[PDB]
DNA sequence: TGAGGTAGTAGGTTGTA
DNA sequence: TACAACCTACTACCTCAT
């Protein structure tokens, strides 16, 4: 079979315990403690003397070689204390920082094509290689004709163990930069407005974006208080203001919004964050070229890391520190335990389905009792194309026929819909202001003959006249009428095309079409392990000071959605209170008693982004009600990636394979073939439980495979994934009361 | 938004070592 | 205390075959 590994290179040799220098910082300046400026004074001292290292442990600063004791620094003066050999087995993070520093210092001295150093390094974990590595193993600069440049931000993070071995964890991440500035684009007259720009001089954190431009030169005193070049002289930045010439004295001021105030900077400073928005809108053939190189299978970034640690080579400063260029054989050598989870059995109306497409051909497992009466919004210029699209979706859902022709791959009466084209409601709406969208949605929903909305919206692209998607979704979720929507690209795909590449669109339309009205398309025949329900939670933190409240959901040992419940009382901060948990678990016991007449004997509580506190509430609250319970936290977005070795030639891993260490389980849930990227796996953590992670991850993978609004599987499990969707869609959900119909799908 | 995945890029907290 | 993981938002392609 195909085993799995992880982006790790074992350092050949051993890190020996070396002679360091204990430094202490004296509280000279206005700062009371030396803790909050130990990073600041750290990189100041590092900037002092030929870029020599300095490391941070809570009170003792370590340097490897004897720096001369300087006290000329204005806020802080430091003091040498003693010099001794520090033990590696007590100092893990310190010698890890030593190894990352020395591989930085060895990669600085490497040049490619003679003049050009390969890696621009600021002595951190981010090693930006100026020179790419391509598909055909050519380490070549790839620049655009328009000034764009791809680079690949290596992320080292080596850790050392108690014996002395250092393991270099890596992460390829192709980043985006340009040699141009916004002044150079002003020289060819490119429009600077609408540009997410990044100050490489001021390292403030904020979405800096261009405000405007008037005609004042930079050699004139402005609203900052003076001529800004004098403040560049004032900010200990003479080496960057000494350079620019008399034509650059004719630079025109371009101001920038750093999300709290205006900033008046020179345009020779500011460089645009050239996102894929920018690469597409300004040179799209460059984007079509580079998606072979930023969407990247395991073979390609393994080739890159092979080149990377081939370029590191060996370091004699750490006693023959060399790195292997091959991955591991298995993660058992690293500490985890691999394995593959078998696929879940899925059933529909007449029992088992072979694959996730057969449910249209045989029938759905859980239909809601009643009839689903459609109603369609569409653009007024796009009448007949929408007519053919709605005729296609209704013929598919009711009559089992596709563009009139009946076909054996689709069962009849798949959803009990009631849609008569001579009798039902069509409302053409013109693409205009958003209040026209509001009056169109209420002019549909005033008539109580509709149970489901199919709006035809414009595409997610197409900046001119914009989406009617989000105000429609807000109104149809607030009016308690679920809606599945169509971008008009898909409408002419239904009308004009004559092949199955509108039928696949139609498959995901029908799965969403039954998910929105509370039906469940398929379930498991059995969820592994003794279990009666699932509980998924999440909290959201989009910006600073914003804590989205909790959202709960319940499933069963079939995994059908019984209920998703929003708690009523608002929380306090990131970590939630106890009354929210009280009402959530009282209501989840009420809902499971409502749907099965008994209490749960097992409960697997899935969880997104909580800490291990509040667990005593779970302990006493389920000791009073004496159900054995399980709490498993699902970690959504990890920088950790996953590989798969086929006889030394390594590629993407198949879906359903996990790697596990105790309570730490990484698992890839999705299948991605090559030239499309590499699958970004999950991370699974158990805070309290009596179950092994085998049946836990089997539940995890089965609830990846029961996404109820698409033919292909979701990456997240649908407990924490659907709770995460509701925590995204916090204003779509009705507040405080129970519901079955999935709005977000 | 068909629909999910990848990827980027910006931006914040705070948990476990 | 730090700080590496964790979150979050938005686009761009790309393929879906029973
Ligand atoms: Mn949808």
């Amino acid at each position: 079979v195909s085993n799995l590994t992880v982006e790790a290179f074992e350092g050949i040799g051993s890190v020996n315990p070396m002679l360091f220098y204990q430094y202490k910082v004296t509280g000279k300046g206005k700062y009371d403690n030396v803790y909050k400026i130990i990073k600041s004074a750290r990189y100041k001292m590092h900037s002092k003397n030929r870029f020599k290292p300095v490391f941070i442990k809570d009170d003792k600063l370590y340097t490897l070689e004897k720096l001369p004791d300087i006290e000329d620094l204005d806020f802080a003066n430091i003091n040498f204390v003693k010099s001794e050999v520090l033990s590696i087995e007590d100092n893990m993070s310190i010698y890890g920082e030593v190894v990352e520093y020395y591989i930085n210092l060895k990669l600085k001295k490497v040049k490619v094509l003679g003049k050009y150093p390969k890696y621009r390094i600021n002595y951190s974990k981010e090693i930006l290689s100026n020179t790419l590595l391509t598909r055909e193993l050519k380490d070549e600069f790839k620049k655009s004709n328009k000034g764009f440049n791809l680079k690949r931000k290596f992320r080292i993070s080596p850790v050392v163990n108690k014996m002395g071995k250092v393991i270099l964890y890596l992460s390829c991440s192709a980043d985006f930069s340009t040699n141009k500035n916004i002044y150079e684009m002003l020289k060819e007259g490119l429009e600077v407005e609408g540009l997410a720009v990044k100050s490489e001089w001021s390292n403030i954190s904020g979405n800096l974006v261009i405000e405007s431009v008037l005609e004042t030169k930079i050699s004139e005193p402005t609203s900052l208080g003076q001529s800004l070049i004098d403040y560049y002289k004032n900010n200990n930045q003479g080496y960057r203001v000494k350079d620019f010439t008399d034509e650059d004295l004719n630079a025109n001021i371009v101001n920038v919004r750093g999300n709290k105030k205006i900033y008046m900077y020179i345009p020779h400073a500011l460089k645009p964050i050239i996102t894929r928005e920018y690469l597409a809108k300004n040179d799209p053939e460059f984007s079509k070229e580079i998606e072979q190189l930023i969407k990247m299978n395991m073979n390609y970034r393994y080739e890159t890391l092979k080149s990377f640690v081939n370029d590191i080579g060996v370091i004699e400063e750490l006693n023959n520190l060399s790195f292997k260029n091959k991955y591991y054989e298995d993660v058992k050598l690293l500490g985890y335990s691999s394995g593959k989870i078998d696929e879940p059995v899925l059933m529909g109306a007449k029992g088992i389905i072979k694959n996730k497409m057969q449910i249209f051909s045989n029938g759905f497992y859980k239909l809601p009792e009643g009839k689903v009466r459609f109603g369609v919004l569409y653009p007024k210029e796009f009448d007949g194309v929408s007519r053919k699209a709605i005729r296609a979706i209704y013929d598919f859902s009711k009559e089992g026929k596709y563009h009139g022709e009946s076909n054996k791959y689709i069962a009849e009466h798949l959803i009990n819909v009631e849609f008569n084209p001579k009798e039902c409601i069509f409302e053409g709406y013109e693409l205009g202001d958003i209040t026209e969208y509001k009056k169109a949605a209420l002019k549909l929903n005033n008539y109580n003959n509709v149970d489901f909305v199919i709006a035809i919206v414009p595409n997610m692209s197409d900046e001119e006249i914009e989406n009617s998607y989000n105000p429609f979704k807000k109104i149809w979720a607030e009016l308690n009428l679920p809606s599945q929507m169509i971008s008009v690209k898909t409408a002419e795909i239904f009308a004009n095309s004559r092949d199955n590449t509108a039928l696949y669109y139609l498959h995901n339309i029908v799965l969403g079409i039954l998910g929105k009205i509370g039906g469940i398309p398929w379930v498991v025949k059995d969820m592994k392990g003794d279990v009666d329900c699932f509980v998924g939670l999440d909290v959201g933190t989009r910006e600073k000071g914003i804590h989205y409240p909790a959202c709960s959901v319940v499933f069963d040992k079939y995994g059908k959605l019984i209920n998703y419940y929003k708690p009523n009382i608002p929380q306090n901060g990131e970590k939630i209170n106890t009354e929210i948990l009280q009402e959530i678990f009282d209501k989840v016991l009420i809902s499971y008693e409502e749907e099965n007449g008994a209490y749960p004997k097992n409960i697997v509580i899935h969880r997104a982004g909580f800490s291990r506190e509040d667990l005593d509430w779970y302990e006493n609250y389920f000791g009073k009600k004496n159900i054995k319970f399980n709490i498993i936290e699902v970690k959504k977005s990890t920088p950790l990636k996953i590989a798969s070795i086929n006889e030394g030639n390594i590629t993407n891993p198949e879906k359903g394979s996990y790697i596990l260490r105790g309570n730490k389980a990484y698992m890839v849930t999705t299948d991605i073939k090559e030239n499309l990227g590499s699958p970004k796996p999950l991370k699974i953590e158990k805070s309290y439980g009596d179950i092994d992670m085998l049946t836990a991850l089997s539940q995890i993978y089965a609830l990846t495979q029961i996404h109820v609004g698409a033919t292909k599987s979701l990456r997240l499990p649908i407990t924490t994934g659907y709770a995460d969707k509701i925590c995204k869609a916090i204003e779509f959900i009705p507040q405080g009361r129970v519901d079955n119909r999935l709005f977000f799908l």
